[PDB]
DNA sequence: TGGGACTTTTTGA
DNA sequence: TTCAAAAAGTCCCA
């Protein structure tokens, strides 16, 4: 399956990571460094390590010959020494190890067979017999849906310090690498960036912060590093050195449309205008890692201090309907099959794209709220001609197999009363803040999140005021500071972060609310000349900036 | 083949 | 009993 050009780490990144770890190695003082890659594959990293080592030994061959055994340190012996004592690799694929072993053997190209330290094993189960000086590589990423159940139980029992709930497989590789790193060693890996902000990575970030000194983080944000692969990458470099001060070099990319396979070295790219550099004090990291420059930190801290309320304080949040099979329960509003379904069971259905700022597009789909169907004898045509077409798939849902749900019921139908009221809705993934007031009792899947204001905060906050500030440029920038960057121009808008947004009340409340009412009034007209909306938004942003003192 | 529009349901807790 | 998180996303066209 995984036999193609994908998953090959680009040469620029491989070269950077190998150099970053061995740039300043004192081969005279320690001529026996152990370099490990625990997901070496065909040896993208290890073959480069061999070359870097060979130059390093050959450049100091006469100093080694003089300080140590004169007969042992010769140029002809460098190849044997590297393979015996220096390069280590591990991979679960037997064929990959077979190829890597031949590649290392053919580096020199008789005598006694040289023992190459390659292991065909599960790196997370191996009883590692010693720690390592340097660890580099590109671990596998496997999410919570794509992991096997038996294997996941093992991770939960043994890697509980970093792996729980919706965590990822590469969380465990981070723990393994840190655990088998020598005092004073250096590790450098490329992994997905999502653990820097995700709720799942909370324990993993705590593990890294409390056990290694993070030297450098390269955040590519939504840039496409791996061709034809939908993943966002970062490079972490960490050590176990005794140092008094622990500051992190953060290199965050500025333009996501760059092509990495166009510059000579990654170092040239990082020092250029295509990246920004700033320092974060590792002691000042909380459970959240707020990796922003001084301007954005000052901006963020001003808003946090000024706002006395959060959305969670004043709102009730909930995820959308999860049918478990959308094609079985969602039909076009013009589908002739809806004449078989009583309007009592029909609900309006919108997708994330139907959410704009301040207002929702008119629904084009309907949801059959099948939970309200009492008996199978009644409304049999609905069960036999609409929902039953997917009966086999519906029966394969978890709650149907355990008997909690009937085969025709919605898997997670939530509570209708939550949806059939005035509320605010936003897409779960978007390029910008899009918070709308729903007036039409719209239902939606889990690609749209909703909340409504608690009764006790209705006098302080109105729906019109909230969509005003939340759709403002100030709050767009404020949310994206700590949001979870998913892919190019996509952020996660999930309650675990959206409900942490903080809000304020001051003298500008009335004028902000009135401007929001004007914007809503314009956006709902048939002859909508939606140009004045931009001007009103600009005026509102000025009031908000005045309110927060920025 | 790479870029852009859009986003299901499986899953642990 | 029933919540909400999770992109080695998914899909299509020029
Ligand atoms: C494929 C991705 C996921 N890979 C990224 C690193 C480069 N991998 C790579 O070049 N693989 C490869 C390339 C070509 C071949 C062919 C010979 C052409 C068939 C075979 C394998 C991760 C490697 O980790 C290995 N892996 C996965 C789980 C896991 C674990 N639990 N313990 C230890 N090693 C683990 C897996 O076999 C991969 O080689
Ligand atoms: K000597
Ligand atoms: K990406």
């Amino acid at each position: 399956k995984k036999a193609s050009g994908i998953y090959y780490t680009p040469k620029i990144i491989v070269d950077y990571i190998v150099k970053k770890t061995l740039k300043n190695h004192d081969i005279i003082k320690n001529p026996y460094p152990r370099i490990l890659d625990i997901s070496c594959g065909c040896g993208n990293f290890l073959l480069e390590v061999y070359d870097i080592l060979y130059d390093l030994f050959e450049e100091n061959i006469y100093e080694l010959k003089k300080k140590y055994d004169e007969n042992y340190w010769t140029v002809d012996n460098i190849h044997r020494h590297i393979l015996n004592y220096c390069i280590y690799g591990a991979d679960i694929d037997e064929k990959a190890i077979s190829i890597l072993k031949d590649s290392l053997t053919n580096k020199k190209v008789d005598e006694s067979d040289i023992k190459i330290n390659l292991f065909c094993c599960d790196s997370l189960k191996k009883k590692w017999r010693y720690k390592f000086d340097y660890i580099v590589g590109n671990p596998p990423y496997i999410g919570h849906k794509k992991l096997e159940k038996k294997y996941k139980k093992f991770l939960l029992e043994k890697y509980s310090e970093v792996y729980k709930d919706k965590a990822d497989l590469y969380f465990c590789f981070y723990k393994k690498i840190i655990d088998i790193l020598k005092q004073g060693g250096i590790g450098s890996v490329i992994t997905p960036r999502y653990f820097l902000e995700s709720l799942s990575g909370k324990d993993l970030r705590e593990y890294i912060k409390s056990n290694v000194n993070v030297q450098e983080i390269v955040d590519f944000l939504g840039a496409n590093i791996f061709k034809n692969i939908g993943v966002s990458s970062c490079i972490l470099t960490f050590d176990k050195k005794k140092t008094k001060e622990t500051y992190i070099d953060v290199f965050k990319i500025k333009n996501e449309d760059i092509c990495i396979n166009k510059f000579e070295t990654l170092e040239e790219l990082l020092k250029s205008s295509k990246f920004e550099h700033f320092n974060i004090n590792q002691r000042l990291l909380s459970d959240e890692w707020i990796l922003v420059n001084k301007d954005d930190e000052t901006f963020y801290n001003k808003i946090q201090e000024k706002c006395k309320y959060s959305l969670e304080d004043i709102a009730i949040s909930f995820q959308g309907i999860i049918t478990g099979c959308d094609k079985a329960f969602i039909l076009s509003k013009d589908d002739v099959k809806l004449n078989l379904v009583d309007d009592k069971f029909l609900k309006c259905w919108i997708k994330s794209k139907n959410i704009n700022k301040y207002i929702v597009d008119k629904s084009e789909y309907r949801l059959i709220y099948s939970n309200d169907i009492d008996n199978e004898n009644t409304n049999k045509r609905i069960l036999d001609e609409i929902i039953g077409l997917y009966k086999t798939k519906l029966e394969n849902r978890r709650e149907c197999k355990s008997g909690i749900r009937k085969w025709y019921e919605l898997q997670w139908g939530r509570e209708k009363l939550f949806f059939e009221r005035k509320k605010i809705m936003y897409p779960y993934k978007s390029n910008e803040n899009r918070f709308a007031i729903d007036y039409d009792n719209n239902f939606s899947s889990a690609d749209v999140y909703s909340f409504f204001i608690k009764e006790e905060y209705l006098d302080k906050f109105s729906y019109e005021y909230l969509v005003g500030i939340l759709n403002s440029s100030v709050y767009d920038k404020y949310f994206k500071i700590t949001a979870k960057k998913m892919s190019k121009n996509i952020y996660d808008y999930y309650p675990n972060k959206v409900m942490k947004i903080r809000i304020f009340r001051d003298n500008n409340y009335e004028e902000i609310e009135n401007l929001s009412k004007q914007i809503i009034s314009i956006l709902l007209n048939k002859s909508i000349d939606k140009g004045k909306v931009e001007k009103l938004q600009i005026k509102m942003d000025n009031l908000i900036m005045d309110s927060l003192g920025i």
